[PDB]
């Protein structure tokens, strides 16, 4: 055995973020709004660092793709051009990567031509995604051999994404303690674990599992940082690198790059002969512009900033070691140019008009009147629902799930783009034949896991359907407090657990997905005369606002949630 | 390449050195025979690996307690004799840890077999740190071929005493990931050797991919065929197994019963592929044919003669599936010195509701025992001739008091006494009999409450009128195990841990 030095370069969670992207920091004193990151800024700054620094490792630690439109329009061919433009050692698989099934992750696997690594995520024979990836590799350096292991995390990828079911899981950390055991004999005491299981779950392996020296983090879209970028206010969550002890005493380092492409993660690591690493470099990389350096003027209007206070600010920003200004790849600024012309063109076309008031939607209102919601919450996604509801014409009820719908939709005109930035996700509609009692159940089991047991993004709201609900469960267990289905006589009355309705939802949580638990059980069961009506909701949509000039916007959301 | 493999395994053999008795149904008779003993499992095993081509020889766990052989030699007597049937691999078992990680290296220091586990794994400090691998692979004609060890967990943990610094993975997610971490090695031929018992190991085979092979221990299942059923020995499953996996490949399970009483015997054609095919299937039971004993009408066992002998004789002779007086000259000797030391110093010093404080005294976990009415080594078998094991479920203490409810009806009125329960951990007070029942933590008893109770393996069968226990018996919701802990070996515990014990009054 000989010692090695490695100089790891790392992002992660992308997301399909390949333009710039507006942040907020404090510099000189005053909040500044600035534009970090994009796919240009980050190839740029990892050709330059790996030719500056020995024996360069550069990884992708998950979520290259969804987020944005460079993703719903292109399908992941543009994430998979600009990474490849990247020349990236290795890619782990995230959660996200199956948010469009397996279809879609073969979209973006077929034209990478970076490897790909998951140890715990393991296709069978008859996948399509059979033999697309090996659970770890070896590589070599100055003679020594050094082993990199691919894990994701499991319960968010098949609770909330779409694997197709011939891809099967394993337990997180049981998986990074097995491969790193095996590959001891094979003579390796110097091993990467490149892991979308989140900071949370690789800080337990960190401090439960052995043999692992070095854990490159995603998932978690932590911001691992500095007293520099404190002294900017970014949002610092850790150190980077954070250092534990593994049950052996060996130390372990873990770390991520934040998210969105705003980031590199650089971290030079000796390992001793016998496998023991150290710190010999620690630098996040935050990728600025700048261009961009407005503050509010005396009247509260954020103006870009002049003369000799401009010269300060970016001045300021020149002095730190972990401030990148304004790199930028040819070979990247072609491609993204290419697909940005492209999205520039489809948004040229409006689809429809909405009057009235804006409809809150997005992450921040999926439930209502919390901390950063509104007392409605998710207008947006009771305004989806009514779209459901009146393009599956014999419906009863339609369910939508507040992650289903990801922004606010304002008034105004409604582009092509639009549509497709409210519904990315590409379900078909589905209709089921259940009872009133089973429409409640189902309302409980999205409220719990929205608030307890999962994902915000569960959060249901209706149309032909209204209810009030608690935060804090009563007696029985229950949330609602009331249910009331619309009469197609026109009037609303309670709904009776005894009578069959017709209820309209998505693909998505119509087979159990965001813990729809009720609907799961329904799937592929007969007796509730499940039917996917084949209809795109994208599509849908589009087609209903075409159908509906000058629509009037909704101003309550059918929750009242206490 | 194609290759053909010609596995040779045995499992459980527990310290028994000796042949053992047991009662086959012969020409249509009832007859007590002798069986088994590692000189005639090393005669077979050498004899066998001589006749066949690419023999792996495999021993699937629990080589150690069970008889005096363990309890006296400690496991070297059994690294001596497993060391003399050259095995190619050996894997933990459970009661490898039954006396804690030091007991292990007293097995261990002296074995030469490569040891196999891949889901128990030590730290670094720990006194077991490189004592074995997870896996192995090995080269026949060309073709590499991996094998995996593997262990039981909950049972280990929970049953055994592996040090705080041992750690234990699951069986099913440990299986599927290493054998998916060994195919980009260039590996599609994969044996399994598993304690993990045949109801685990036969899941394994339908929800894990690219394992060929699932060599079992823990379980003690006889996998046989129509010779054996005929005999009435307690064949459980056909030898052997045959599954397909998630990707549809084939997956053949077996188990050589136990107690050193078999040799199995699996000839294994793989294609290029690695899709594995069945070309010789043969459970060998080793037996004596010195003794055919059979009731005569006095009652009385006795020595076949004449031509009942012959007979009962020659339908053995013609048996595929019985190995007749197999034995080895190099363990005979070593079995010879073992034995005369063994009886030796089975005469030195160690130290109804007695015996239920020793089957207390085994397992830390019971919340109480229950024994029907019915120092120095030979003090203790002597003692306790019907060679019990210790029986544990988990129930609730409405079934408690049920089952000692059932206990006297049966001793009160349908006349066997010997039912009459007595326990450590509870008492009770009959006059429903049932006045009180306590139990320690003494508190009155929960019907609510679930408590691990243990018991001898026959009671906890349903008879002596023990209804409650026959209903909880492979009733999967009581969680009923034989712990295989036998009873003379906890009355000498209970005489080693209270070396000078004081007498209950
Ligand atoms: N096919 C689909 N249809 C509808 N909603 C989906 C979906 N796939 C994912 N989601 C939503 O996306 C949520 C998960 O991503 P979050 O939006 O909470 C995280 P992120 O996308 O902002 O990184 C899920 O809980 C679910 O509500
Ligand atoms: N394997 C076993 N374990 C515990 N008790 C057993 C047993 N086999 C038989 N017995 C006990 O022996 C009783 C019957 O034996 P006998 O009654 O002929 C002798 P005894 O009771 O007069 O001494 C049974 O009812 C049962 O209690
Ligand atoms: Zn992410
Ligand atoms: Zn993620
Ligand atoms: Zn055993
Ligand atoms: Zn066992």
């Amino acid at each position: 055995h000989k010692a090695v030095e490695l100089s790891i370069l790392h992002i992660n969670d992308h997301h399909s973020y390949l333009e710039p992207h507006e942040t907020r920091i404090n510099l000189n004193g005053q909040q500044t709004k600035v534009d970090i990151g994009g796919f240009s800024a980050v190839n740029a700054k990892l050709n330059k660092l790996r030719k500056k620094y020995k024996n360069p490792l550069v990884l992708h630690a998950g979520d290259a793709i969804t987020g944005t439109l460079y993703f719903t329009l292109f399908g992941g061919s543009a994430d998979a051009a600009v990474m490849n433009a990247g020349n990236f050692h290795y890619f782990t698989l995230g959660n996200h990567e199956f948010d469009a099934g397996n279809e879609g992750l073969l979209k973006l696997l077929e034209p990478l031509k970076i490897p790909v690594l998951s140890a715990n995520v393991i296709p069978d024979k008859s996948s399509i995604l059979y033999n697309k990836w090996k659970p770890y590799d070896i590589f070599t350096v100055d003679g020594e051999k050094i082993a990199i292991i691919g894990l994701d995390t499991v319960n968010k990828t098949v609770n909330s994404s779409s694997p197709g079911k011939d891809v099967k899981f394993y337990d997180e950390i049981a998986t990074a303690q097995i491969m790193a055991n095996a590959l001891k004999q094979q003579g390796i005491n110097k091993i990467i674990l490149l892991s979308h299981a989140g900071s949370e779950k690789n800080i337990e392996i960190a401090q439960k599992v052995n043999d692992i020296d070095v854990i490159v983090t995603g998932d978690s879209h932590y911001l691992y940082g500095n007293d520099e970028l404190r002294s900017l206010k970014l949002p610092v969550i850790y150190e980077y690198p954070l250092e534990f002890k593994n049950p052996n005493g060996e130390p372990v380092f873990v770390m991520e790059g934040w998210a969105y492409s705003a980031v590199v993660g650089d971290l030079g690591v000796k390992f001793s002969p016998e496998g023991i690493a150290s710190i010999t470099r620690k630098i996040p990389h935050v990728l600025m512009s700048s261009h961009k350096l407005q503050v509010k003027n005396s009247e509260g209007k954020w103006a870009e900033l002049t003369g000799d206070e401009r010269k300060k600010a970016l001045d300021t920003l020149k002095s730190m070691k972990s401030i990148s200004l304004d790199d930028h790849d040819a070979k990247t600024d072609k491609l993204i140019a290419k697909y940005k012309s492209e999205k520039d063109r489809l948004a040229q076309e409006i689809v429809g008009v909405i009057t009235g008031s804006a409809m809150p939607g997005g992450s921040a209102n999926r439930i209502p009147n919390k901390a950063g919601s509104n007392p409605e919450g998710s207008i947006a996604t009771r305004f989806i629902a009514e779209t459901m509801y009146n393009e599956l014409k014999t419906v009863d009820l339609t369910i939508q799930n507040a992650g289903g719908v990801r922004a606010d939709i304002l008034p105004g005109n409604v582009t092509f783009n639009d549509a497709y930035t409210f519904l990315p996700f590409g379900n078909t509609l589905y209709t089921y034949k259940m009872e009133g009692s089973l429409v409640k159940q189902v309302l409980e089991d999205a409220m719990q896991f929205a608030l307890v047991d999962g994902s915000t993004g569960a959060f249901p709201y209706g149309a032909g359907i209204r209810y009030e609900a608690n935060e804090t469960p009563n007696a029985e267990g229950k949330r609602l407090v009331s249910v009331e289905v619309l009469n197609k006589t026109q009037q609303w009355e309670p709904i009776d657990d005894n009578k069959r309705y017709l209820v309209g939802t998505n693909a998505y949580v119509a087979g159990g997905k965001d813990g729809y638990k009720t609907f799961g059980k329904l799937f592929n069961d007969p007796k509730y005369e499940g039917v996917d009506t084949y209809l795109p909701d994208a599509e849908s949509f589009i087609k209903f606002m075409k159908k509906h000039p000058h629509f009037e916007a909704y101003t309550s959301s059918n929750v009242k949630f206490n």
